[PDB]
């Protein structure tokens, strides 16, 4: 990624005449710096000449003039002549090493009807005349970059998040980075397969925000009636400003078929919200239930919670599903193995 910005001024000698303005653009992909100096010589002359300086932790790589590569005068100090025009621009890249940190540009710059020549070149304002007889300028410039960003985001989600069929849900999962920065874009909710909440779930919905030096992510939405009743797996895949991400393609596709975990990986579970039957079922002995009693109760289960179709029960067989012990306590089993357990008591009294 790119990121385009303009430097502190660290020294400017008032008698200059030629700077206009100074940027910079810093490549994180490549960590290649370019600084871009905008001139305007009162005199324009045939010849520019800059005098360059650069911080240990850059190294030169190309160096332009008026869109041409500079011939290079050679050397703390190096020259590059090319030329001058009345709206130039002089474009120096250079290569900043891991580290980052403090970068500088010192400059002294001049034009020139003469050949500039590191023999000639002049030091100050005052032995301008004397030498290269045009223009000139004296400044130097610092910013700070980045240290290249190795470390992955750490994002810190619940194992589990349990959501219920027609209700709403709301959970919260936190992203941090060693860098502090993020690409809230790149950060999302998702199945394995695409950046999709996924089939069978795609009331999943999502936020994220910036909130300080950490990314809060919502997980919200709410849950269809009829909804498939079991459980997904998720992945919260989150990508900081220099573009580490927590989880990649390749490592989500072999927790899926490994039955591993990544970073930022949840179990998203569907259950069913079982409702106690409010009517009364009477029993001859509420110790032992008969078999037409426990269909009774049975049928009062269903009844109180009419969205339980067969398919949501355990072999798609209510039957099979719901299971009545000898004192009535009911046990659902759900189509995937997961249960509610209704106490008896609640709902059964003896005749
Ligand atoms: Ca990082």
């Amino acid at each position: 990624a790119v990121t385009e910005s303009a430097p502190n001024v660290e020294y400017h000698d008032v008698k200059g005449d030629m700077i206009q303005s100074v940027t910079t653009s810093f490549d994180d992909t490549s960590r290649l710096l370019t600084w871009t100096i905008n001139l305007t010589p009162r005199q324009v002359k045939s010849n520019l000449g800059a005098l360059v300086s650069i911080s240990g932790n850059q190294e030169t790589r190309t160096v332009t003039i008026n869109g041409k590569n500079a011939a290079n005068g050679g050397v703390a100090w190096n020259l590059y002549t090319g030329e001058s025009v009345n709206n130039n621009v002089l474009r120096i890249t250079t290569q900043v090493n891991d580290t980052g940190g403090e970068v500088k540009l010192g400059l002294r710059l001049v034009t020139s009807d003469k050949k500039i020549t590191k023999t000639n070149l002049p030091l100050e304002f005052s032995q301008v005349a004397a030498t290269t007889n045009g223009s000139w300028d004296k400044a130097g410039y610092n910013t700070t970059i980045v240290e290249k960003d190795t470390e992955r985001p750490v994002v810190n989600v619940p194992s589990e998040i349990t959501v219920y069929r027609g209700e709403s849900f709301e959970y919260f999962a936190t992203v941090t980075d060693n860098s502090n920065a993020f690409d809230l874009a790149k950060t999302v909710v998702r199945w394995l397969y695409s950046n999709q909440p996924g089939r069978g779930t795609e009331w999943l919905q999502y936020s994220v925000t910036q909130v300080g030096n950490q990314l809060k992510v919502r997980i919200f939405g709410n849950v269809p009636i009829d909804t498939t009743i079991g459980d997904y797996t998720r992945y919260v895949v989150a990508t900081d400003a220099a573009g580490n991400v927590n989880a990649t393609q390749t490592e989500m596709g072999n927790a899926a078929v490994d039955k591993t975990s990544v970073n930022g990986q949840f179990k998203l579970i569907i259950r069913f919200r079982i409702k106690t039957p409010e009517n009364t079922v009477f029993v001859n002995n509420p110790n032992q239930l008969t078999e037409v009693e426990k269909n009774l109760v049975r049928e009062a289960v269903k009844k109180s919670n009419p969205d339980l179709r067969a398919q949501d029960v355990l072999n798609s067989n209510y039957v099979t599903g719901i299971t009545v012990s000898n004192n009535g306590t009911t046990t659902i089993t759900y189509r995937d193995g997961r249960k509610d357990i209704i106490d008896g008591s609640k709902f059964i009294d003896t005749r």
